[PDB]
């Protein structure tokens, strides 16, 4: 909560240091660890355990139970996909905190659910969020970071798609950030520098990784270097759940698939870290399937949706 000095034993010279590394939020201090805290020119052992141990006070981080375990879940928003049945099989909508993936074959409709959302964002009708765990000022100005990793994205889609939704196109384009990553490094290097968008004041609710992995498959096509592959995509994974809880955004992400009829690729590295699983395939003309396959409280759904000139519909 941008205020540091609020913190004990954090005085204006500490608050200094601190707003250098990148901290300038309550949480993320009080989930630092000591080694990334002392990194910083005269942030000592005992100051950086100490203001550690005061930020989770602060940001109240103990056990919790009965109705404030209700509480937590209440301050996850939800985004409409456009569909009406995928948002109920989705018990909602896209949620917050949460990594939700799509994996489908060529054409399923990946790219263009991403494109949708974009444009979904910049409709509070399209939000849906608890009032006693989301305050609107949080939902404010909200903008979207979509990291293109094929080249796919088309700025002539979202604002066709916004003319279909009925906003401005160029509303859309203006609260979108878009960082095309040529490999996993510039990949896994504009997700953590998404933080500094935020620092600029921008409010992202809405992180997009499209494609997920196509990077990372073919920079370790050597199956001797699986676990090199692992390693790196599970460091990504985390960053990305981490920046999904922090800053309370939803964080979505596409994938490809393998015959070994068909499964998404990323190994279980991207198993374990994403929250919601889907399965997109094609049906007749532009229908297509979402199959919701993992969750943790939802069970298995399928939702028939369609893809049209105004975009995601049905
Ligand atoms: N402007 C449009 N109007 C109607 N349909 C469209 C339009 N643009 C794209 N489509 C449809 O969207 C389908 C492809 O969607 P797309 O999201 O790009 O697939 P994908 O899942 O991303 N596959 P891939 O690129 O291989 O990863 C097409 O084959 C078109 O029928
Ligand atoms: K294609
Ligand atoms: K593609
Ligand atoms: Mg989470
Ligand atoms: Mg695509």
């Amino acid at each position: 909560a941008d205020v540091l000095t609020e913190l004990p034993g954090v005085g204006p010279s500490t608050a200094d240091k601190l707003i250098e590394g990148g901290y300038l939020d309550f949480m993320k201090i009080a989930t630092a660890t000591i080694g990334e805290l002392t990194d910083i020119e005269g942030i000592s052992e005992k100051a950086a355990a100490k203001m550690i141990m005061a930020a989770r006070d602060l940001c109240d981080l103990g056990f919790k139970s009965g109705v404030e375990l209700l509480k937590q879940r209440q301050s996850v928003w939800r985004l409409s996909t456009g569909s009406t049945e995928l948002d109920t099989v989705l018990a909602g909508g896209i949620e917050s905190q949460s990594v939700t993936e799509f994996a489908g074959m060529f054409g399923s409709g990946k790219t263009q659910i991403m494109h949708q959302t974009c444009v979904n964002l910049q409709m509070r009708e399209k939000i849906f969020a608890d009032l006693e765990g989301v305050v609107e000022e949080e939902l404010e100005a909200p903008k979207a970071v979509y990291i293109d990793t094929e080249g796919t994205f088309r700025p002539e889609r979202v604002v066709q798609m916004a003319e279909g939704a009925g906003i401005d196109g160029q509303t859309v384009l203006d609260n979108t950030f878009v960082a095309r990553a040529y490999n996993s490094d510039m990949q896994m290097l504009f997700a953590e520098k998404i933080e500094d968008l935020i620092k600029g004041g921008n409010n992202i609710k809405l992180v997009i990784i499209d494609s997920l992995t196509s990077t990372f498959r073919n920079e370790f096509t050597g199956r001797g270097k699986l676990a090199e592959r692992q390693q790196k995509l599970g460091r990504h994974m985390a960053t990305l759940n981490k920046l999904a809880d922090l800053y309370n955004c939803i964080v979505l992400v596409t994938n490809q698939v393998a015959a070994k009829a068909e499964q998404a690729i990323g190994g279980h590295v991207v198993g374990h870290a994403a929250t919601f699983r889907f399965f997109l395939r094609k049906s007749k003309g532009d229908k297509r399937v979402a199959k919701l396959y993992d969750s943790p409280h939802l069970p298995d759904s399928e939702a028939v949706f369609r893809i049209t000139e105004k975009g995601i519909q049905d």
